[PDB]
């Protein structure tokens, strides 16, 4: 019932790039979803306290968000576009995993995910 740590967004140790890919994901993907009206949920780790939802890390064992990927991103945490992707798909997979179909949360992680899913389609070729 009570809030993990989250996400890591700082790890000295690991080392990092700044591509024009992940640079699209900051500037094209996550501003994308971050601007959107169904963006909410999803701006901060989930709070299953605030939310009384003690399960939610019985469930969730690899919690994403995007306030989490904000912070990587804008603190060159990747080295490379996939893993911020993986990152993306995590929290929607993750909603899924937890709600049931209909649910007003799935509609939501499903508004976004169509919408990067039409960006990592025009993801760039490396540089
Ligand atoms: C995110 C999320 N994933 N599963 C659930 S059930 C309730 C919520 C939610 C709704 C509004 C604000 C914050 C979280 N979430
Ligand atoms: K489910």
């Amino acid at each position: 019932s009570m809030n993990p740590p989250p996400p890591e967004t700082s790890n000295p140790n690991k080392p990092k790039r700044q591509t024009n890919q992940l640079q699209y994901l900051l500037r094209v993907v996550l501003k994308t979803l971050w601007k959107h009206q169904f963006a909410w949920p999803f701006q901060q780790p989930v709070d299953a306290v605030k939310l009384n939802l003690p399960d939610y890390y019985k469930i969730i064992k690899t919690p994403m968000d995007m306030g989490t990927i904000k912070k990587r991103l804008e603190n060159n945490y990747y080295w490379n576009a996939q893993e911020c992707i993986q990152d993306f798909n995590t929290m929607f997979t993750n909603c899924y995993i937890y709600n049931k179909p209909g649910d007003d949360i799935v509609l939501m992680a499903e508004a976004l995910e169509k919408l990067f899913l039409q960006k990592i389609n025009e993801l760039p070729t490396e540089e």
